[PDB]
This record gives C-alpha cells, structure tokens and sequence, in this order.
C-alpha cells in the first residue's frame, strides 16, 4: 500500500510512509487519545495516515511531534492542525522551521519536484527541554545535532522501542544538512543514556531492527566525507 501502520508493540506502531523517499513515522494509541510521531511528508499524506488511524481506533488525535524541522517530519503539519491536533516540537525546531522552512522546501523539491509547495505550518504547543507525552510513556530528548542540530529522539520505555527519526537508518543517506564530526557524538551520548533497548526503529529504509541499529549507523558516519 502507500501507507501501511502496524502494530510494533501494545500501543506502538510503525508507520511505513511510502510516498516520495520512504519515510518511517510512528503512533502511540494511548488511552486518551492519539499521539503521531513524525507529521509525515504532507497534508495529503498525513490524510492517509488518519484514515488508517481511524480503522483501528475512535480515539482523538492530540498531538503530533515533528521531530526536526524538515518536511519529511513536519510536511504533514496543515492537515493535523485542521484536525484540531496539536503540532508539538522543541523550541529549538521550531526556530529552524521558522528561518529555513523556505530552504527545506526548496531543497526538497531538488529531489521531489512532484513535492508540493508548502507553506510553512509552525509547532503551536513547544518545549524548551526534553518532555513527555500520554502519562510519561512517550519521551523526548535531544542528545546533540545529527542529521540536522535540532533532530530528537523518542522513546517508549513500557516497549523498549527507540524512535530514530532521521538520525537512525540502514543507508548513510544524504548528509547535507548533517554535522558529520558531531554525529557519532550524538549517538555516543545516546548510548550512555544506557536506555533499554529491544527495538530501534528507523526513519528511512526498513525500519524494525535491534539496538545495533546505533552502532550500524554509527560506523557509517564515520567513514563518510567530513567525519
Ligand atoms: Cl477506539
Ligand atoms: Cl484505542
Ligand atoms: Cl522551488
Ligand atoms: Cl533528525
Ligand atoms: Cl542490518
Ligand atoms: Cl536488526
Ligand atoms: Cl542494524
Ligand atoms: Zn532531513
Ligand atoms: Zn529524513
Ligand atoms: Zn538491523
């Protein structure tokens, strides 16, 4: 399918967001309500997300977190604002997206030229730390600037699933945007949090793999141009 949610673990699933470069996002079905991790590539994409959220559950969409400020986690931002969910990020993201949303856009659409022309859309609910969400079982944290300086982790301790977003993936990517010296230095800090770990997933390529996930990147990075 174009869009595809499973369940990972009780109330975690991943989503599999085919369209444009394969971004992977994830849902927490929470007892309250929804809460969307990665906004998706665009309102139109973020659509089909909700229309699969609706087959599985009644439950209101609160929040949704862009977990940097480029499009493929914050493109989808319109629609869930039009839904009445709340657009949650890091004051940090939402400066970026603020000043360069334009650059993203176009950087985008380099790639993409079918992408759509968005306008920029800003995170109404932001934090200046790290924070949590559905009664502590979804935590987010920044650990130092990776594939962008502002990306940010999110954890799930009850299910030991790591979200990577951007930062954690199968193939090295694209890295302009990416502080290549500080990168294994992000995820050395990542590490040390000594965070149990069953299940990484990855924003990009395949996304259910084990914590080597870290150090398959990791090794990666640092070979790569500028490290
Ligand atoms: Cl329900
Ligand atoms: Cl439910
Ligand atoms: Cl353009
Ligand atoms: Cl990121
Ligand atoms: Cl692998
Ligand atoms: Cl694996
Ligand atoms: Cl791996
Ligand atoms: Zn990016
Ligand atoms: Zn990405
Ligand atoms: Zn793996």
């Amino acid at each position: 399918a174009g869009m595809s949610l499973t369940q990972v673990s009780g109330p975690v699933y991943v989503v599999e967001d085919n369209y444009y470069v394969q971004e992977n996002s994830m849902v927490y079905f929470g007892a309250k309500g929804v809460t969307v991790v990665g906004a998706t590539w665009t309102p139109d994409t973020a659509r089909e997300l909700h229309k699969l959220i609706k087959r599985v559950s009644r439950k209101p969409v609160l929040e949704v977190i862009n977990t940097n400020y480029h499009t493929d986690r914050a493109g989808g931002n319109a629609y869930w604002k039009s839904i009445g969910a709340k657009v949650v990020s890091t004051r940090q993201t939402r400066d970026l997206m603020k000043s360069d949303w334009a650059e993203i856009v176009a950087f985008t659409r380099k790639g993409l030229p079918e992408y759509p022309d968005l306008p920029l859309v800003l995170p109404n609910v932001v934090h200046d730390g790290d924070f949590t969400l559905q009664e502590g079982k979804v935590r987010a944290f920044y650990a130092g600037p990776a594939h962008t300086p502002d990306g940010i982790f999110v954890y799930f301790p009850d299910e030991q699933v790591l979200y990577g977003g951007c930062i954690l993936k199968e193939k090295l990517g694209n890295l302009s945007f990416a502080d290549v010296k500080a990168y294994p230095q992000t995820l050395e800090r990542l590490k040390a949090m000594k965070l149990p770990i069953k299940t990484v997933i990855g924003g990009h390529d395949s996304p259910l793999h084990g914590p080597e996930l870290i150090d398959h990147y990791e090794a990666l990075i640092k070979a790569a141009p500028q490290s």
